[PDB]
Formats: structure tokens, sequence, C-alpha cells
């Protein structure tokens, strides 16, 4: 679990994300999609965006990133007591979108990369460690709900 201070480190960098959710969302997806192209295949509505220029030009990819980061931020503000928010996400990501738990680890990597590329002076090792811990808590909880809904993460 995370200490209150660890949560505050997480929420301080998240306050920076909220200043430009769409920009962070784009950077995270472009990183994810490039580093791990199997993630772009799972985003089948966007898999026709072959190049970074096409990715950046897509208004609907940008909206999808706001949708996902808005939901993540609500989860983080709940500081571990995110059962409410997790339940629909688990449902859809397990049974509709079919996202393996390992892809959430890919996403956590991309998030941490973007946050330190955009906010050095707010993301040193302690903050990075708190954010890592928070996303790992998230993933472990999603993993559990996957198993309860059936069929492995
Ligand atoms: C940080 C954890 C993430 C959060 C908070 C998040 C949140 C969401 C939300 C709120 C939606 C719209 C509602 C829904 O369908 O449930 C969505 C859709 C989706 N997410 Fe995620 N997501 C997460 C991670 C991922 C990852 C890691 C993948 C794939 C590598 C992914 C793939 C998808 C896809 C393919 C859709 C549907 C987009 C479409 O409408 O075309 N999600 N996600
Ligand atoms: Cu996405």
């Amino acid at each position: 679990v995370l200490s209150e201070g660890e949560w505050q480190l997480v929420l301080h960098v998240w306050a920076k994300v909220e200043a430009d959710v769409a920009g962070h969302g784009q950077d995270i997806h472009i990183r994810l999609f490039k580093s791990h192209p199997e993630t772009l295949e799972k985003h089948d509505r966007f898999k026709h965006l072959k190049t970074e220029a096409e990715m950046k030009a897509s208004e609907d990819l940008k909206k999808h990133g706001v949708t996902e980061l808005t939901a993540l931020g609500a989860i983080l503000k709940k500081k571990g007591h995110h059962e409410a928010e997790l339940k629909p996400l688990a449902q859809s990501h397990a049974t509709k979108h079919k996202i393996p738990i390992k892809y959430l680890e890919f996403e956590s990597e991309a998030i941490i990369h973007v946050l330190h590329s955009r906010h050095p002076g707010d993301f040193g090792a302690d903050a990075q460690g708190a954010m890592n811990k928070a996303l790992e808590l998230f993933r472990k909880d999603i993993a559990a709900k996957y198993k309860e809904l059936g069929y492995q993460g």
C-alpha cells in the first residue's frame, strides 16, 4: 500500500497532467504504440494510423487519451479506494477490449516516461517510485477483478 505522503507525491505530479490532459494522452499513446506495437493492434479503431504524423493529426485518438487519462486521474485521487472506478474498467478491458495485464505494465512505463520527460522538476526518484507503486497497485487490483470475472489477465 501507499503512505499518505506517497499519494501526495502522486497527486502533485498528476496536477501537472491535468493542465494539459490531451497532450499527455497523445504522448503516452505514441510512446506505447511505437515501443509496443501490439498495443496499437488492440486499439483497432486507431490501428490505421501508421505514422507519428497520422497519430498526432487524429482528433479521435486525442479524445481517447483524454477519456483514459481522466479516468486514471479519478482513480488516483481515490488513493487506493478505487473499487468503484475499477469495476467498469475491469469489465470492459477484460471482456470487450481484451487487454492483457502485461499491456498495463507497458502503459505504466509510457506514463512514467512521459511524466519525467515533461516534468523533471516534479518527478524525481521518490515521486517516480510513488507513481510506480500507485500504477502497480492499480494493475494488481485490475488483475484480481479479471480473475473474478474469469479468464486470465
Ligand atoms: C491506465 C489504465 C487505463 C485506464 C484508466 C483506461 C480507461 C479507459 C476508459 C475509461 C475507456 C472508455 C470506457 C471503456 O471502454 O471502459 C477505455 C477504452 C479503451 N481502452 Fe483503456 N484504459 C486503461 C488502459 C488501457 C490499456 C493499457 C489499453 C490497451 C493497451 C487500453 C485499451 C483500450 C481500448 C482499446 C479502449 C476502447 C477505445 C475505443 O473506443 O476505440 N486501455 N479505457
Ligand atoms: Cu488507449
